[PDB]
């Protein structure tokens, strides 16, 4: 592996991270806190099969519940003890030294944004009126106020002042604590749309500058006011200023979008297809998550905006062998039977030596999503839901078929 900020500062660690989800939504449920013994059961597995890094779920422990129904998985969490519904500390410690040592660093997700300011036993207990909280001060909408510079959470009464010095420093000292004995090599931002991006960029140069970030900003231009230029703006717009800011890499909400709402050959309009590569070199890909997707058990997780099943072969062949920094989701490796496929994918990655700024080219003379990315190694061409017979047509070189499943519908070559 290798670390380093790229040209503009932004904590990508070296742009060659593979990373794997290390978790879905009904864990908690599915695997009542054993959730850590798996992943350091399944952290040589994890290693050979190519992963650079892992997303951790939230290690705050989260008591919540909720009736669909759900709580627990972290995003309501009521202060930072370890043992919560995912294992306990020392189970913890154990998987992340096992996952650090077979060569996979430690994301984890942290929750800046609000926390379950009404659970009765917490080890945080911040009172109203010293301004600690969003609701301290007048609270007239969605939108910044005097004791809060982003978006709330829903009603926006767990929203904490982020930005209040005490706030600040203890979620500063939790992020060096869990640099420090709890192995993180850096960070997953969520709901990073409730506070200042310049947060963001705050508490990793505090704990961790060198270490690797991402951030998910999930804020279509709709969201914003129409005086305010991201009104108008396209997702790529929006998600690259965050990561301008924040200096942390950002997950391609533009491409998942694309995915969503447009043709595969649109796909190219996604942040990690940008000609541009201080631009497609912070994107972070991704197919699914634990929010947009589904997930074994309970209702089948939330997906409230899950890929077209037919095309999570494709997605995962161009996030693979794409520039950004690309993400696989948990289940799809190990739960749905894609787990050879994507092994396969992260090896033709390696292979052509393909990072987050590796150049990109699209080729809209034949039919689905084709395109030439300028790999460190190689040069591949790549060819989904397409007509095209051969990639002597796109390119120039010396051609070998490395991917050709799905009936060809997605066919990759190497030189
Ligand atoms: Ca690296
Ligand atoms: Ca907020």
């Amino acid at each position: 592996d290798q670390a380093g900020k790229s040209p503009n500062a932004v904590r990508y660690h070296g742009g060659d991270e593979i990373i794997l989800q290390g978790f879905h939504w009904n864990v908690v449920r599915e695997a009542p806190n054993d959730w850590y013994n798996i992943l350091r059961q399944q952290a040589a597995t994890i290693a050979a099969d190519g992963f650079s890094a892992i997303w951790m779920p939230v290690p705050w422990r989260d008591f919540s519940s909720w009736s669909k129904s759900g709580g627990g998985e972290g995003y309501f969490w009521h202060d930072f003890n370890k043992n919560g519904r995912y294992g306990s500390d020392a189970q913890l410690r154990q998987a992340a030294s096992a996952l650090g040592g077979a060569g996979v660093k430690v994301l984890y997700d942290v929750v800046p944004n609000h926390m379950n300011r009404g659970y009765p036993d917490k080890e945080i207990n911040l009172p109203a009126g010293q301004g600690f909280w969003r609701n301290d001060c007048a609270d007239p909408g969605n939108y910044p106020n005097d004791c809060d510079d982003g978006d709330r959470f829903i009603g926006g009464d767990a929203d904490l002042n982020t930005g209040h010095p005490q706030v600040y420093g203890m979620f500063r000292d939790e992020f060096t604590n869990l640099r420090s004995q709890y192995g993180a090599g850096g960070f997953r931002f969520d709901f990073v749309r409730g506070y200042a991006p310049e947060r963001v960029n705050s508490w990793m140069t505090d704990s961790a500058d060198n270490s690797f970030c991402v951030g998910e900003l999930w804020k279509g231009p709709s969201e914003y006011p129409n005086w305010d230029w991201r009104n108008t703006a396209s997702w790529q717009q929006i998600i690259k200023d965050w990561s301008d800011r924040a200096k942390c890499p950002v997950f391609d909400f533009a491409l998942k979008e694309r995915m969503q709402n447009g043709s595969i050959a649109d796909w190219k309009h996604g942040l990690n297809g940008n000609p541009d590569p201080r631009w497609r070199e912070v994107a972070v890909t991704f197919v699914d998550n634990h929010d947009t997707g589904y997930s074994p058990g309970q209702n089948g997780g939330q997906h409230h905006w899950a890929l077209q099943d037919g095309l999570i072969r494709q997605a995962y062949a161009y996030i693979l062998t794409s520039p950004g920094t690309p993400v696989v989701y948990w289940d799809h490796m190990y739960d749905w039977g894609y787990g050879d496929f994507i092994r396969q994918l992260i090896q033709v990655r390696r292979a052509a030596g393909v990072r987050a700024d590796s150049a990109i080219s699209f080729h809209s003379g034949y039919s689905g999503l084709v395109a030439t990315v300028s790999g460190s190694q190689q040069t591949l061409v790549v060819a989904l839901n397409s007509d095209l017979g051969n990639p002597g047509q796109v390119a120039s070189g010396s051609f070998s078929e490395a991917v050709n499943a799905s009936n060809g519908q997605v066919r990759v070559w190497r030189s």
